[PDB]
């Protein structure tokens, strides 16, 4: 196995690629339909969802755009957003591609109530989506909550121009004392299990000694992150304060002394919490000493593909 081909691993889990179908299908459309669409998803998923509050350090570090904006006159604030979508070259794209998805989230979650008060410039009263973006925002309002939230996280990700790097401080990981332990049917790896217990601890500096040197981390519809020094940057960048919530699993030989372990249950976001359950398998493949040559997390593409 290399890495490339361990993503071959489990071929039967089924993943919800109507996720990257759909950012494809909107990343097409006319930048203004691009901001429209989401701003109607928004106000609707709005209903039932609540969207938890961005982080203060997260907000200070967004201040000085997010003042740039507010300061220009309306038509000038409509096209910093539709830069923003188009990718253009500026240097408020640029500085918005330096931030972690976490900063950008919290950018357009501070936009979103501005133009909801009427502060900065509003999509326009009686807009009309093109016909392109009309379906998209329908095949959106069709998707599960956890494939219409990781839509939108991933659209907001890909907007602006690509280098320095701007993220929230690393918060200390959970005191021993408090941590809880896992429980996964059929899987007691101890690998598997201090993955899912050093995650739910924010413990970034334990977990990456469960890597080989040359191991790989496969978020959602990304490639591998290959390597401890780019693995813990995403994981410190990116992966705080989530709920992993593993259900059962199974355990199998792999070549040459390797195991591969499929596990399936839930996660929760901190944008979230409780009120949106993602359906996700782990895929780990392990050497024989029990240290991560890879694993991928998938979003599943519904609670059928569960174990
Ligand atoms: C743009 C825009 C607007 C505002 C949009 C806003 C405000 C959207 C907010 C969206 C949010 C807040 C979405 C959040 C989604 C979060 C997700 C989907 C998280 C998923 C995490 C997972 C699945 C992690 C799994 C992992 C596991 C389990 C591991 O074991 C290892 C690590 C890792 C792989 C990370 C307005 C309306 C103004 C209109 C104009 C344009
Ligand atoms: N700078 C960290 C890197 C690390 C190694 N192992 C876990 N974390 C320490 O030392
Ligand atoms: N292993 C099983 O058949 C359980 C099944 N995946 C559900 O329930
Ligand atoms: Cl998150």
């Amino acid at each position: 196995f290399t890495i490339d081909s361990a993503r071959g691993i489990f071929p039967n889990t089924l993943a919800a690629d109507v996720v990257p179908a759909t950012i494809a299908r909107f990343s097409q459309l006319n930048a203004e339909d691009q901001l429209a669409l989401i701003w109607f998803a928004y106000l609707e998923m709005g209903k039932t969802l609540t969207i938890a509050a961005p982080g203060a350090a997260s907000m200070q570090l967004a201040e000085n755009a997010l003042k740039e904006i507010q300061a220009m006159g309306p038509l000038q604030q409509t096209q910093a957003m539709c830069d923003l979508a188009n990718r253009a070259d500026t240097p408020l794209c640029r500085t918005y591609a330096s931030w972690s998805p976490n900063i950008k989230l919290g950018f357009w979650y501070r936009l979103g109530e501005l133009m909801e008060q009427g502060f900065v410039a509003p999509i326009p009263a009686g807009y009309q989506l093109s016909a392109n973006a009309n379906a998209v925002l329908a095949t959106i309002q069709g998707l599960e909550s956890g494939q219409q939230i990781t839509v939108l996280r991933n659209a907001v990700v890909d907007m602006g121009f690509t280098g320095k790097r701007i993220a929230e401080p690393v918060v200390p990981p959970q005191d021993t004392a408090s941590r809880t332990k896992v429980s996964i049917e059929g899987v007691t790896n101890a690998t598997v299990l201090n993955w899912m217990d050093n995650l739910n601890a924010n413990d970034f500096d334990t977990l990456i000694e469960l890597f080989t040197s040359d191991g790989a981390l496969q978020p959602p519809f990304q490639r591998p992150i290959v390597g401890k020094e780019n693995v813990l940057r995403f994981f410190r960048e990116e992966c705080q304060n989530l709920k992993l919530i593993p259900e059962r699993g199974v355990t199998e030989p792999a070549e040459d002394g390797f195991t591969q372990i499929k596990v399936t249950g839930k996660v929760q976001t901190p944008w979230f919490g409780g009120n949106v359950g993602m359906n996700i398998a782990w895929r780990f493949l392990l050497n024989p000493e029990g240290k991560i040559f890879f694993v991928a997390i998938d979003l599943l593409a519904s609670p059928k593909e569960l174990l």
